[PDB]
């Protein structure tokens, strides 16, 4: 619909997509806006309601799902996540480029919509490096960690699927990965300016 072409980032959680989006929204806040997803998982230290996520209960999400409030939703490692219609509309109303981060299920969901995004996957240099990065903040139970590593492996395997992602970025250095994110969006950034 109306507004510039949206941007969908995916890849394993913890491998860089969220940090890179945060950096992009700091540097180019006049050009981009972030879609604030709903989730039923608990907040981590430093996360902010209405900025990182809308943190709601399952009961509340289910009411909103039943009302048709969501573009897409997914179950991931025991919790529910989703992109509300209003989250994307808020950015489009600002005439900004909407940026989203979602899992592989979300990528497939959005492929079936009319949003016509560019799709960028952000990969860790290895599963081993991802696991080390995750165990630093150590926000997950062991059961969740197991589900998350399984999902990360599936994600990496699918990143090379023909036609799925427009660009696949390997995040060995955040400065380098961030340059490559802007590279993929350079025409859109120039036009917005
Ligand atoms: N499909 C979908 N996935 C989401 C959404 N919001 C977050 N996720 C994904 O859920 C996974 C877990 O996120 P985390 O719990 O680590 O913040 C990540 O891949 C993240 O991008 C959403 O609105 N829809
Ligand atoms: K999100």
């Amino acid at each position: 619909m109306s507004g510039p072409r949206p941007v969908v980032l995916s890849g394993p959680s913890g491998a860089g997509k969220s940090t890179l989006l945060k950096r992009l929204l700091q540097e180019h806040s006049g050009i981009f806006g972030f879609s604030v997803s709903h989730t039923t998982r608990n907040p981590r230290p430093g996360e902010e309601n209405g900025k990182d996520y809308y943190f709601v209960t399952r009961e509340v999400m289910q009411r909103d799902i039943a009302a048709g409030d969501f573009i897409e939703h997914a179950e991931f490692s025991g919790n529910l996540y989703g992109t509300s219609k209003v989250a994307v509309q808020a950015v489009q109303a600002m005439n900004r480029i909407c940026v989203l981060d979602v899992d592989l299920q979300g990528v497939r969901n959005i492929k079936a919509t009319d949003l016509r995004p560019i799709y960028i996957s952000v990969q860790p240099p290895s599963l081993h490096v991802l696991e080390q990065r995750l165990r630093q903040r150590n926000t997950e139970t062991e059961e969740s960690l197991v589900k998350r590593l399984a999902a990360a492996q599936a994600d990496m395997e699918s990143s090379k699927e023909p036609g799925l992602f427009d660009v696949v970025i390997i995040n060995d250095s955040l400065d380098q990965a961030y340059a490559e994110l802007k590279e993929a969006l350079s025409e859109e950034i120039k036009k917005a300016q």
